[PDB]
């Protein structure tokens, strides 16, 4: 890649971040202001309903929870075998964590080595998953492409339907399916469920929150890898234009 | 024939990843659970002292109040006292930073959009921004590759005239590549040396620092250069380890 292209893409990225900074402030800062009043009211409500507790003592209890969260414990275990397996999973997938992370010197030393060896290893698995699914999808798309060719239909119409099949696959497993699960377990809206899924499978990560579950995460990460690769290809078309 | 060899590789690497995760779960439990039990007793002792000193509050009420205090802390605003001392996580500067953590896939722990519009925009912004940033990072990688390549060519040409084996030259170049990471991302940036290395590795591999401090952390040319060069350098490190794992896998499968 030429240096002239690198400086142009850098400028587009800086511009895109300014657009992001402007829209996020516009959509999120007024709600945060109103949520400060929600806190103040809920605080004044607690002191009124529990007169034996005063504002200074309530602030002392909040700072203890701050100390606990800073110590790496949310006041159910975080470092049991099962929870440690999911934690090791968020490391090698690069999804990450919020406040629950190693706090010991040895735990930090191991996490550095574990990530450096594990992230390439999981990328190898994910590369193979995407390739296996791509062959399964490619064989299915070939039967549809052969059928539409025999009944004389244009190539532009053939690729248009192939994109609908790809979007529907993502709509079923990563839009509709989690909207049903997260509305039953957590009671979240379709948008709160879809937001959780996009953020997890792009590996941005949600912060702090058996065979079919790990299979869904693997196919999901493979699917969004293909989605972001396709959007990347679309950006190469816009750049050439 | 090649289709059989393609599946045999995915199945074995799946088993190796499952084994790697069982090892990780076992070692993280061994290293972090004793510290967790120790910190939980302190919280339980403090929570029971509160109920004892404040008779008008029960265990059910305190459990409900702590859930709300954690919800606010994780949102980015610690409830102290009128929250006027808590810095907004959604000003132009902070949102610029937030947008960065989205497109780099680093994330920002528990700080995320809390409105419908913010969540809708963040979905579209992520799906479009992550491939866009990937282009900037591949470009930075290509440039740094050309710079380091020309430099290694001069070192190799020097060792060639000094009658040194190809095995020793490749080994020496690996030391230079490793030293390039120690100087720019360990030595160049009260925290200990391990805390500095852990922060760098976790951030630049895009796992993300998470939430170093409760309710988010506080806040240009050299920094942006260090981040871009850093992400590009770690992308190269992980790529090389990936290539090595492909050799090992092929060695076990073909022989
Ligand atoms: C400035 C940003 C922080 C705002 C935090 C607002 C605070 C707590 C304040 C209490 C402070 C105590 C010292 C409002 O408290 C609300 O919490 C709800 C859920 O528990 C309850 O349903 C509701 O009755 C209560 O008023 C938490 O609300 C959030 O809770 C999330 C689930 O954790 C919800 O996904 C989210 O959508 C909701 O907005
Ligand atoms: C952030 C630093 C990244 C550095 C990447 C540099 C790296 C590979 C890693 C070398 C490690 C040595 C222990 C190319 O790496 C990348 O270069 C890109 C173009 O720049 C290519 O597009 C890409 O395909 C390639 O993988 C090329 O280095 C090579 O340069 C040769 C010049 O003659 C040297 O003869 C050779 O000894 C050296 O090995
Ligand atoms: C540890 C040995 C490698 C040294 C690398 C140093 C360097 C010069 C840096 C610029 C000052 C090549 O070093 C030397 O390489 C010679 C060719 O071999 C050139 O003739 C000479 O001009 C150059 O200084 C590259
Ligand atoms: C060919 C596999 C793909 C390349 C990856 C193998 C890697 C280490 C890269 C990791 C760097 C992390 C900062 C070690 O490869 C080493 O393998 C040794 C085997 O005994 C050789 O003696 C040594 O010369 C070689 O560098 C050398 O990269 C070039
Ligand atoms: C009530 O508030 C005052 C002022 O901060 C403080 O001195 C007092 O000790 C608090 N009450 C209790 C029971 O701690
Ligand atoms: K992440
Ligand atoms: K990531
Ligand atoms: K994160
Ligand atoms: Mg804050």
């Amino acid at each position: 890649m030429k240096w002239k292209t690198v400086s142009t893409i850098f400028l587009v990225v800086v511009l895109y971040l300014i657009i992001g900074a402007t829209v996020f402030k516009a959509l999120e800062q007024p709600h945060e202001i109103s949520q400060r009043t929600t806190i103040v009211i809920q605080k004044q409500t607690f002191i009124s309903q529990h007169s034996c507790v005063n504002s200074t003592e309530l602030d002392e209890l909040i700072q203890q929870i701050v100390a606990a969260i800073n110590a790496g414990i949310i006041p159910i275990s975080h470092w049991d075998l099962g929870s440690s397996f999911f934690f090791a999973g968020t490391v090698i997938t690069t999804i990450g964590f919020g406040n629950i992370s190693p706090r010991t010197e040895g735990g930090k030393i191991f996490c550095i080595i574990y990530a450096l060896l594990g992230i390439p290893l999981f990328g190898f698995l994910l590369a193979g998953v995407g390739d296996q699914l791509g062959t399964i999808f490619g064989k299915g798309i070939a039967k549809v492409e052969d059928t539409f060719i025999k009944w004389n239909v244009s190539q532009t119409k053939i690729r248009i339907i192939s994109t609908i099949i790809f979007i529907l696959f993502g709509c079923v497993l990563f839009v509709a399916l989690p909207a049903i699960i997260f509305k039953h377990i957590e009671g979240w809206s379709a948008l709160d469920a879809i937001y959780f899924v996009v953020i997890t499978l792009t590996t941005i990560g949600f912060g702090d929150y058996k065979p079919v579950v790990w299979f869904w995460i693997l196919v999901g990460l493979a699917y969004f890898a293909a989605v972001l690769s396709m959007i990347g290809d679309w950006l190469r078309v816009i750049s050439a234009e």
